C-alpha cells in the first residue's frame, strides 16, 4: 500500500505512535516517507546480508525473521513479510520496540540524518488528525 501523508499519520496516530517515548507523530511520519516513501511493500537488503521491510525499513538482523539472514534474531516475533502488510499493526508494534531499545530514533540512520532536528510538524501539517 502507498499511503498518502496525512492518511498515514492518521493511522500511525491510532496505533498509538504519536508521541510514542516522546516522539511527537510528524517524526514517524518523516522517517516514513525518507525510508520507504510511505510504501508498505518496500524492501532493501544490506551489505551485511540482512534486509529492512516495509514502511518503516525494521531489519531481520535483529527484529524480525526473514529465514535468510544468519546469526541473526526475531525481537519482534514476527516473519518479515508482516511488516509488508496493507494494515501497519505489525510495523508499529515493532517499531516500539525499537525505539525503545537505548538510542530512541536514532535507530533510524535516515531520522537521524534526515528528520532530526528539523520542523517535523510540517509532516502533519494540515492533516485532519
Ligand atoms: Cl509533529
Ligand atoms: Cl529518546
Ligand atoms: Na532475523
Amino acid at each position: 500500500k502507498v499511503f498518502g501523508r496525512c492518511e498515514l499519520a492518521a493511522a500511525m496516530k491510532r496505533h498509538g505512535l504519536d508521541n510514542y517515548r516522546g516522539y511527537s507523530l510528524g517524526n514517524w511520519v518523516c522517517a516514513a516517507k525518507f525510508e520507504s516513501n510511505f510504501n508498505t511493500q518496500a524492501t532493501n537488503r544490506n551489505t551485511d546480508g540482512s534486509t529492512d521491510y516495509g514502511i518503516l525499513q525494521i531489519n531481520s538482523r535483529w527484529w524480525c525473521n526473514d529465514g535468510r539472514t544468519p546469526g541473526s534474531r526475531n525481537l519482534c516475533n514476527i516473519p518479515c513479510s508482516a511488516l509488508l502488510s496493507s494494515d501497519i499493526t505489525a510495523s508499529v508494534n515493532c517499531a516500539k520496540k525499537i525505539v525503545s531499545d537505548g538510542n530512541g530514533m536514532n535507530a533510524w540512520v535516515a531520522w537521524r540524518n534526515r528528520c532530526k532536528g528539523t520542523d517535523v510538524q510540517a509532516w502533519i501539517r494540515g492533516c485532519r488528525l
